[PDB]
């Protein structure tokens, strides 16, 4: 039981996508936890692998969990910029403000890394533009600081 | 030795300094990973558990562990704001310019977070304060971008 849990982090981090399918075939537990509380989903959110994500999506896995850092796959793929892996999550109901240790929302995160593309995707999904990190800066500040002005009018949502 | 292993990193997590002792004597390993390549070492400082990053370092942990995200265990204590887990990291040999998989230093990562006394500590200890994040920013930049006016002059050169 432990051990199948093991099996797919390993698998879900090495994107190995066939080893995911049997493993889950095989009654793997999709939100099996390591020590800093990621879960299959939080390494393949964090690598990249759009089709491990939608496969543990489809068995049950927890679209909203959160690792020691307070950290969610959405969170992840956000900061890596990974689009399509954003896309899914959020069609599968990732909470769109969720908000880590220190009060940042994955939009935070992505107008931190100028992941333009990504911030525009979370304001469709309904991220509150308006929230403040832990320091009082939005999303909009963090994007005049970042000198991408443009996106910065789009996030005032006017 | 991945039951001993996993144990460590359980009595790490949870701040058991006399388990962390015994396991450690019965052979666990200090430098055991887990999925996310964090370490013992790394749970401690992220938790601030001194005497627990103490004790392992005394026994032979990697200082400068770096996990799947890049970050060591001084870039957790440096964010986190543990000034004297910073200060025992530094003295037993962690890179002070260790940048994770965004470039960020230690320096980058207190300086967002406003530590000033860990900055100082930073640069005190051989900081490369001209250091640029994957998107150009160093410290000095940060602390603009903060208004803290107190940092930017202790980075101004």
């Amino acid at each position: 039981h432990s051990d199948l849990g093991k099996k797919l982090l390993k698998a879900a981090r090495a994107g190995q996508k066939d080893e995911v399918r049997i493993l889950m075939a095989n009654g793997a537990d999709v939100n099996a936890t390591d020590i800093w509380d990621a879960t299959p989903l939080h390494l393949a959110a964090l690598i990249g692998h759009a089709e491990i994500v939608a496969v543990l999506l489809e068995n049950g896995a927890d679209v909203n969990a959160s690792d020691i850092t307070g950290t969610t796959p959405l969170h992840l793929a956000a900061t890596m910029g990974h689009d399509e892996i954003v896309l899914i999550l959020l069609l599968k109901g990732a909470d769109v403000n969720a908000y880590d240790l220190n009060g940042a929302t994955p939009l935070h995160l992505a107008a931190r890394m100028g992941h333009k593309r990504i911030v525009l995707v979370l304001i469709l999904a309904g991220a509150d533009v308006n929230a403040q990190d832990k320091f009082g800066k939005t999303a909009f500040d963090i994007s005049i600081d970042n000198g991408n002005e443009d996106l910065a009018k789009i996030l005032q949502k006017q």
